[PDB]
């Protein structure tokens, strides 16, 4: 059984209480929702281990989405942060401004999106798990993961050093690839991993260029705030 | 400089010499090519570290694809196995048989495809890295990765126990989510991880149903043989 305040009249984004370590994945769909101006509600999950929530996301994590299918026939769900980006793009990015307009664009967008999904994303998640959550401290494993993060920053830097390459996928404009990558490829996160972000100057420039976008600023301010307003948990107003 | 035998007249799939542990990602786009009957060449890479290959895939791994743009005027690329699947479906699966025919299908395909890309895939990759490749054995790290594989198997098993859920994403037919998951969710790979696959009966059943598809059989038989024929490295005839 779902909670009584969980209703789907529009896209619902599931998040947890905003903290330094709880927003790096949930901010991704929120950025895209802000960029596209998609109507959405925010649901602050108290316990991701709750049975009702594993019905939405069997991986028991945020972000998750419930939305009405375009024809209204189904309650669609999206879970995994990359999958929330693909879903919002598919349902709402009519012009492929973030999703890609043609096969050529999508080919690079899916390359840089998947690189994050498969490499930087999971490495950073394992780095954080072993550094902070694992009952035993495994410093050899932690150091290898931190080393793998520098290799991923090395790839992103090489790409942003190519002529006219202002963004990861496309030269001209940011895509879901850029949105997926940003939270793990900015100064505060690099500082968390124990790295000096200035060592990747084009990547740092890119992070600032992205950070200056109004949608991204609005996303960061809101995700930090979720659960710390008049409502602690459940559907926000 | 690019090798003299590398030309893009059609889709070229980049692979390495076939072994039990070198083919679980390259097999994914090869299954989809076989399923759709996409004309393609195979290129056996001697050294993924070779500077010419890093210009194709900066992550210096297989699989990677070079192919002609829709209009045939330009060359495009896909790299990361999941990205190779998304590209082939975009360019060649116009009926959305494997890519998904609508927002509802694609929502579930992208959920189960991204779960593999973000969770089982990277976990299996780190497991193999620490188990064979890393210069010192780290048994606690390997144990935790193994345990995380069982948690991914538990999620897949829960899904395939849902009434009528014959495949991971859709009830009725396999998609790129199934193709992506299979190599890391079959008896042989389970045995390699030191797991008893019988503990996940619906997952084992699904693996056998996928394995009985002619395209999946053709892919497995071909990928094992790359680099063992009359031409060891370069463009196969
Ligand atoms: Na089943």
């Amino acid at each position: 059984e779902r909670p009584s305040d969980l209703v789907v009249n529009r896209l619902v984004l599931f998040v947890v209480k905003g903290t330094a370590t709880s927003t790096h994945n949930t901010v991704k769909p929120l950025i895209l929702l802000e960029e596209l101006g998609v109507p959405h509600d925010i649901y602050v999950v108290e316990k991701v281990s709750a049975p009702w929530f594993s019905e939405i996301n069997p991986h028991k994590m945020v972000p998750a989405i419930l939305d009405r299918s375009p024809d209204g026939r189904d309650t669609l769900r999206a879970w995994e942060s990359t999958s929330t980006l693909m879903y919002i793009a598919d349902a709402y990015d009519k012009d492929g401004t973030f999703g890609g307009r043609n096969v050529q664009e999508r080919s690079e967008i899916n390359n840089w999106l998947t690189l994050h999904t498969a490499a930087l994303g999971p490495t950073a998640a394992y780095w954080l798990y072993f550094y902070k959550l694992h009952p035993e401290k495994l410093p050899k494993t932690i150091e290898k993961l931190r080393s793998n993060i520098t290799v991923q920053y090395d790839i992103l830097e090489r790409r942003l050093n190519e002529p006219g390459q202002q963004y990861l996928a496309l030269k001209d404009r940011p895509t879901i690839a850029d949105i997926a990558t940003l939270p793990f490829a900015m100064k505060s996160t690099a500082e968390l991993f124990g790295l000096e972000f200035e060592k990747w100057p084009k990547l740092q420039e890119w992070s600032v260029r992205m950070g200056e976008r109004e949608a991204v600023k609005r996303a960061w301010q809101r995700v930090a705030g979720f659960g710390h307003g008049e409502k602690e948990y459940g559907m926000l107003e």
